[PDB]
Parts: structure tokens; C-alpha cells; sequence
């Protein structure tokens, strides 16, 4: 009975820069070829949709932004063969087409049909399936999470476990799989191996799980905040260490607490020098450091080449380094195989309509996740 | 006639900063336990034996420099066990202890018993077996090449095959091992890949060696000197280009050409900018970029981590990553089988006397290599 029409919904709408989200009714267009229009069931609040919000992660506007949730499928367009309606989905903001240069690589997962690097605000047609009153919004990521319904390229989305608790899984279209695949996927923990986190927001603590899953025999948590401290430590940090208790830099402090550099380093702060500073504290000869979090209006930083020279790997990566369309579904899985925890990073749960209380949440600091259900 | 005692030769002794090597009768003391004194044959003349005349990288004075070299042993001290007197030998100056955490780790090659890091100009036991006219003289990265003799801890030797060309293998005691590790060891380039290599030097050429040995389908050659051109086409390189002859960054002259980036790219030069422009011109992806020259006395890049976030892999190494007493042999192996030539790096041979006009034909930029010959 929506199948093949237009749906009238509510959405939250960002219709300029530095606004409040506006919650509007909107008309959801059907899906076309290849298309999937999903049913929202939860979806979170993310630091990069409130870069949008700032301007910083130029984007066109208005648009309905949110890019980590779960749903369910509505309706499929012609020629769609990978979910069916009924089906419990995961929106990929990093698609996996299967055909490009990149998805083709075993290494890499940045799929050539995104649109991060030269936002585009649209579907693959270059077209948009969502109007508030007549006017055209634009669709962000590919995913365009802050609505009850949206529609999404089938390169972007992907079936998951029918079982799956949604409210908990949708952190898997972002935050979880962006901090748990630093460590598994793209540093490649090994075990007994020694780790140094720096920033314990959820990202953060989806490392240490990734360290911890990968069997590393300690792992260091780091950062200014010490309230951040029992929970990475509930979720398998070692030990905590706060940059202000000491008189010396924390590099130098790491560098001897790992008795010549740790094994692996993470940023996922998103800080110039806290970057730099994490790939310092890396073993000298071996040592990897992997970044995850680097804000779309970043300056360049300032580094000292002798710090690769020595032997030290810099390596950065988008969703976790995944390939998105085969990881989801197994990340679920693993999930319900009680694998590793979610509830840990969500910290608050609010109706979809207090969306702007969400993200204030987020800016004061106070959460380590908000999760949005409809 | 010699074991056991003192041994009275020529070297070359660099006084102070900034002047020209004397030629001094020098007296090299008797090989004390675990050291190994060797009769050279040949030594290369490399940009870092020209660093410590600079001042560039700072070891203690006076001493004796060359790292890059080929010789016969002349006899072993005490509990010596893997050369003798008479094997041909190349010393290591990135030794190989093999006890320590990074002998010990499988992509670890910087041996902790370096005197790269740390420079003290002596042996292992911190004295030096060199004297001129009774005033001590220092040794370099634990080797000391500018000398008919020279004193090396074993762990910084290794034994080569007997039958091996001193006046060519030389060159794998550093310049070639480097750029040829730089491809074959570090980046691990793959077949059918595109790489691209700045500086056309003598390690760049052997780093086109080692792409051409991993069976790279395309290997640009960038250097602003087009007399480079032909050497690296002879070597390997299918296509040289040359930075001045564009109107337009190279980076995007690269990514153009490599239709999207280059799989692998590789800064020999040792410069700020071009480190950053190597690292740019590799697919977003899954591009990795290796350094291998990092002048002692550099200064800081600037550098946009959100090249790194989209998936590239920044990385260095001394000594081509090559774990040097296991992998020094091998690569002599690997010459006398045919695998690669050395003589496209050889441009010019002189008489150990005359190091000081070697060391001009490397200011001028005009040899590739100098050997100098005992
Ligand atoms: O990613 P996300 O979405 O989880 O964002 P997030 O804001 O939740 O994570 C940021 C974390 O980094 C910490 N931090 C800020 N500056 C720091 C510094 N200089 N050194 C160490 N920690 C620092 C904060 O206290 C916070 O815990
Ligand atoms: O010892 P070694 O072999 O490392 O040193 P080398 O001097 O033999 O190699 C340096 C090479 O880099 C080239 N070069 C200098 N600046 C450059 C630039 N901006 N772009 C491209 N090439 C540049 C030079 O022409 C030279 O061929
Ligand atoms: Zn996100
Ligand atoms: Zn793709
Ligand atoms: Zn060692
Ligand atoms: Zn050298």
C-alpha cells in the first residue's frame, strides 16, 4: 500500500548551515532502478552530521543528513536483487559497488562510487527522492539517515541478521566499525601486542574492543577527560593514562611505559598534534599508527619525517577500513553471536522529534553516543 | 704476520667540520672478542658520508667515515663464529644483533645496537680501536670504511660469497640494499602495478630494480634532471617525466597519467615538499609511499593528514627494511645468479687516495656512484 508511491513523512531537515534541525513533513519519492526505499528504526548522532551543521563538511544544503542506522526495507526498485522488503537493513555512508578500481582491491574499501570526496548530495542519478513542500532536499552520503523513510542506491545498503536488535546495530554504520576496524582491519592487532588509544568517545572505545578482540596483551587509553576512564577500562583498557597529571609530554611518557614505543597507536580525535604525538609513541622500528578521525576543514600538520624513516608505518581509512557491503552483515553476526558489546557505547536513547537535544548532547560532550528511534 | 697485532695503514681521517679527509698513517688496533678485522677492497662514497663532512649528521670527530663497503677478513678476535680470515665480507652499518626486541620482530630491521640514532663514534664495548700519531680517532655507524683496515663488532659484518666482484657487491653495503629494499622489501610492490619513483640518483635507480624485479607493469622515473632519463629506462623505468616541463603540480600530472594514482610511490631526494608530493600522487585508497633518504638535519613537513584518512600508507626504512647480516648475503647471491646488475650504477672508479675528488663528483651531482678501490 506505499509500494510504487510517494510516501509523506516526517524528517529532520538542516535547511542552512548553524540551524537547528527542523522537523518537516516531506514527500519520499519511490525508489527507481536499483533503488531501496527503508523504513527507519534507529539511527545515531554522529560528530561528522554535525559537521554539516557547522559548514565544515561541505555538503549541499538543505539536506537531511545522518549517515549511522538500521531500518527495515519498505520497497525495492526494479533489478534490486540483494535485500528484499521486510528485510532488516544497515545504510553503507561508504558504498561497495564491487565493480571500481577500489573495490576490486583487496587492500581497499574508499569505493570510487562515494560521495565523500566531492559531495554531490544526490542518489547515483545525480537526482533526489525527497521534497518538503515541493522543494528539492538533498540526500547526504548516499544514506540520509534523520528521516523516517529515505532511499538509497543498493550499492549502499546492506541485509542483515533478521534477529538483529536495531536500536543497538545501527552503531555498526559507523562509529562501532570505524574504531573497531582501525584495530582489526586496518592496523591489524596482533596479540600480546601493546596499544596506545588516544581519545575514549565511542570511536575510541571501539578500539580498545578491536584491541582487545585481537588478543593485544595491553592497551593504553588516553586522554584529558579522566570520566572517559572506567568505561574504556570496562571495555578492555588496560590502563588509563590523563596528558595533564604530567610534567612531561605523552610520547615520552608512553615511549617509556612501553619500554621503547608501543606496537600500535590510534587517533581518533581528529587532532593535528594528538596525531603526530600518537605516531611518536609507535615503536621506532615497527611501529604502526592509524588515525580515523580527521575533520574535512583540517589545517595541515607538522611533522618530522625521521619518524618513518626509522621504520614507523602512518596509515589513516574510512569505515574502519572495511569493504562495507561484506563487513556489515558479518559484524552483525558477530554481534549476535555475543561477540563483542554494544550497549557500552550508547549512553542516551531519544525519540527521533528531540533530535536537537541529541546533538546537543553531543556538543556539550556529555554522551558517548545518542541513539535516535523512530 | 699481522693477527694480534697492530696494524699500521693509510685512512682517510675527517678532522672537523667542513674540511677536506686527510690522508693519515693511522694505527688499527687488534680485533678484541666478537670483533673482526677486515682488509677492505672497496668503498662506496654515499650522500651520508658527505652529511658528517657538513655537519648534517652529527657524530663525534674526529673519525673515520664510509659505511658502504666490501673487504677481506684479516682475522677474528675471541668467540667469533660466522667469519674467518680470508671470507670476502660487506660491513653492516645497521647491524644485526639479533637478541634484541626488533631483531627479534619479523618487520623490524632497526637493530637497538645501533649508532645511528645516538651516535658515540666507537665499537660496541665504547672505545675505538683507531689511533693517529697516539690521538684517538672515532668510528662511524660502527664501521668506518675510509680505511685500508678497519675494526667492526660482528654483529655488524657478514660473510659473503667468495667469489664475489668486491669493486661492484660493495654497493649493496648501502646505496643499492636501500632502494632496492625501498620496493621489494618495504612496499612489497606487486605484480602488474604502477609505481612511481622521485630522484634518479643511485638510489632511485635501485629502487626501479627492485620494482622491475617485483614485476611492476609501469615504473615513472621523476626527476627535474633529464640526463637521469636514460640511465633509468636502461634500469627499468618505462617512462621518466620531468616536473619542469609541466605547468601544472606533479602530483596531478601523476594521478592523471596512473588514472586515479599510482600504486606505489617512492621519495629517494630526501626533500619536504616531494615526500608530500609522493605521497599524494598514490591512489587515495590503497597507495603506499616509502621514504629513504631523510637528510640527519630536517626540518619539519606540512603535510594534510586527510591524505592518510582516505586509505594510504605512509611508511620509511634504513637499509631498504632488509634485516642486514640475513639479507646481505642473499642479495650478493641473488647478483652472482644474474637476478640484477650493478654496473648501470658504477660511473666512476678511483684510487682510494683520491677520495677527496670523489667527494666533489658527488657535490657536483655528476657521478652516480664513485668506488674507491685499495
Ligand atoms: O570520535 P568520537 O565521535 O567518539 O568523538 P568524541 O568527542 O566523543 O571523542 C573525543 C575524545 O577525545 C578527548 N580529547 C580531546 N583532546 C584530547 C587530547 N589532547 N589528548 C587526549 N584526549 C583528548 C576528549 O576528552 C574525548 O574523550
Ligand atoms: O644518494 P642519492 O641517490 O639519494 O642522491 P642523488 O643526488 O644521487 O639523487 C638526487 C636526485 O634527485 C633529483 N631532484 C632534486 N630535486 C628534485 C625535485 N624537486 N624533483 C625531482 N627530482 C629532484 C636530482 O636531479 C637528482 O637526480
Ligand atoms: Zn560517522
Ligand atoms: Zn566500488
Ligand atoms: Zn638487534
Ligand atoms: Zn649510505
Amino acid at each position: 500500500s506505499t509500494a510504487g508511491k510517494v510516501i509523506k513523512c516526517k524528517a529532520a531537515v538542516l535547511w542552512e548551515e548553524k540551524k537547528p534541525f527542523s522537523i518537516e513533513e516531506v514527500e519520499v519519492a519511490p525508489p527507481k532502478a536499483h533503488e531501496v526505499r527503508i523504513k527507519m528504526v534507529a539511527t545515531g548522532i554522529c560528530r561528522s552530521d554535525d559537521h554539516v551543521v557547522s559548514g565544515t563538511l561541505v555538503t549541499p544544503l538543505p539536506v537531511i543528513a545522518g549517515h549511522e542506522a538500521a531500518g527495515i526495507v519498505e520497497s525495492i526498485g526494479e533489478g534490486v536483487t540483494t535485500v528484499r522488503p521486510g528485510d532488516k537493513v544497515i545504510p553503507l555512508f561508504t558504498p561497495q559497488c564491487g565493480k571500481c578500481r577500489v573495490c576490486k582491491h583487496p587492500e581497499g574499501n574508499f569505493c570510487l562510487k562515494n560521495d565523500l570526496s566531492m559531495p554531490r548530495g544526490t542518489m547515483q542519478d545525480g537526482t533526489s527522492r525527497f521534497t518538503c513542500r515541493g522543494k528539492p532536499i538533498h540526500h547526504f552520503l548516499g544514506t540520509s539517515t534523520f528521516s523516517q523513510y529515505t532511499v538509497v542506491d543498493e550499492i549502499s545498503v546492506a541485509k542483515i541478521d533478521a534477529a538483529s536488535p536495531l536500536e543497538k546495530v545501527c552503531l555498526i554504520g559507523c562509529g562501532f566499525s570505524t574504531g573497531y576496524g582501525s584495530a582489526v582491519k586496518v592496523a591489524k592487532v596482533t596479540q600480546g601486542s601493546t596499544c596506545a588509544v588516544f581519545g575514549l568517545g565511542g570511536v575510541g572505545l571501539s578500539v580498545i574492543m578491536g584491541c582487545k578482540a585481537a588478543g593485544a596483551a595491553r592497551i593504553i587509553g588516553v586522554d584529558i577527560n579522566k570520566d572517559k576512564f572506567a568505561k574504556a577500562k570496562e571495555v578492555g583498557a588496560t590502563e588509563c593514562v590523563n596528558p595533564q597529571d604530567y610534567k612531561k609530554p605523552i610520547q615520552e611518557v608512553l615511549t617509556e611505559m612501553s619500554n621503547g614505543g608501543v606496537d600500535f597507536s590510534f587517533e581518533v580525535i581528529g587532532r593535528l598534534d594528538t596525531m603526530v604525538t600518537a605516531l611518536s609513541c609507535c615503536q621506532e622500528a615497527y611501529g604502526v599508527s592509524v588515525i580515523s578521525g580527521v575533520p574535512p576543514d583540517s589545517q595541515n600538520l607538522s611533522m618530522n619525517p625521521m619518524l618513518l624513516l626509522s621504520g614507523r608505518t602512518w596509515k589513516g581509512a574510512i569505515f574502519g577500513g572495511f569493504k562495507s557491503k561484506d563487513s556489515v552483515p558479518k559484524l552483525v553476526a558477530d554481534f549476535m553471536a555475543k561477540k563483542f558489546a554494544l550497549d557500552p557505547l550508547i549512553t542516551h536513547v531519544l525519540p527521533f522529534e528531540k533530535i536537537n537535544e541529541g546533538f546537543d548532547l553531543l556538543r556539550s560532550g556529555e554522551s558517548i553516543r545518542t541513539i535516535l528511534t523512530f
